[PDB]
């Protein structure tokens, strides 16, 4: 009796920034994050009448 | 009284190899099939998460 083979299943690697759902995204690289606790963005509407 | 003719079938033979069912096929020339017993093939399956 006689082996025929053993298959190779190699599932490819997929990375986030290919995916256009990154265009719903803003990527930043950033060094360190337990060093920061609460970061804040901040606007300011003057609105004329 | 007359005779008119020799009137006779020939069979064309069909390939197994020259259909189109063969697609569904992998057509390999064997040797020995009398000799072998079991044959077998292995799948290794790994899956990410």
């Amino acid at each position: 009796e006689a082996l025929l083979g053993v298959y190779t299943n190699v599932v490819e690697f997929v990375k986030f920034l290919e995916t256009a759902l990154a265009a719903a995204c803003v990527n930043t690289e950033f060094k360190d994050l337990r060093r920061m606790i609460d970061g804040k963005i901040q606007f300011k509407i003057s609105m004329p009448t």
